[PDB]
DNA sequence: CGCGAACGGAACGTTCGCATAAGTGCGC
């Protein structure tokens, strides 16, 4: 019954971590190898967790611990951006089961592009059901290795452009409105303002 | 987006950070 779409970067230049975020959002304990710490946020809340892969991805990446360590490996810089976090507002009139399928579908539209998505749904059965989406900033190659982000000043993927940003905003509107109609609600949602 | 910082390899050529719209039923 409300629109909310946030697109942000997870950067090490601000003391952030992919292992910390994945643990904080999934309410699990994940080991960081390069720092030999244990990111233990298992005392947090999380009602649904899933990792969604693109077509040419190995089943290894469905493990949350391996994934973000493999990512940190490629992001071997002190200012390296490790991931992209997308949080979305879920309609609070939805039951958990239908709220999952809604968030699951939009996440699969991202893995079709094709990123790896760490989907975690927070506080269902509450006033503000939302879903965090940790997405990789690189794609996979023929050898299941991360491709580079950059070639000179140009990008390899179009994931970081305004056109793709505004596309994702409109996509979340359409997907959400579709599920709102399917479950039998007269309520719809919009992305723009003014 | 073009700039300089940050890589790998131990020069300086090359990959990167930077970050979009939108402000609630947010939240330290
Ligand atoms: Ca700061
Ligand atoms: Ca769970
Ligand atoms: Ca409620
Ligand atoms: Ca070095
Ligand atoms: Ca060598
Ligand atoms: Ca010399
Ligand atoms: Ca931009
Ligand atoms: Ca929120
Ligand atoms: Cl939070
Ligand atoms: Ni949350």
């Amino acid at each position: 019954a409300m629109y909310h779409f946030q697109n942000k970067f997870v950067s090490k230049a601000n003391g952030q971590s992919a292992t910390a975020k994945s643990a904080f959002n999934s309410a699990s304990r994940i080991k960081d190898f390069k720092e030999n710490e244990f990111k233990d946020y298992s005392n947090k809340q999380c009602d649904y967790s899933e990792i969604l892969l693109p077509n040419n991805a190995d089943d290894k990446f469905k493990d949350r611990e391996y994934l973000w360590n493999k990512v940190h490996d490629v992001e071997n810089r002190k200012n390296s951006q490790v991931a992209r976090e997308i949080i979305i507002g879920l309609p609070n009139e939805f039951d958990p089961n239908s709220n999952i399928e809604l968030a699951k579908e939009f996440a699969e539209s991202l893995s079709n592009e094709g990123m790896i998505v760490d989907l975690n749904i927070h506080k269902i059965n509450e006033e503000n059901p939302h879903a965090h989406l940790l997405c990789t900033l690189r794609g996979l190659d023929k050898n299941n290795e991360f491709e580079p982000k950059r070639k000179g000043n140009d990008y390899i993927r179009d994931w970081n452009t305004k056109e793709k940003h505004n596309e994702w905003r409109k996509r979340w509107e359409n997907v959400q409105n579709k599920h709102l109609e399917k479950n039998g609600f007269s309520v719809r949602v919009s992305a723009d303002s003014y």
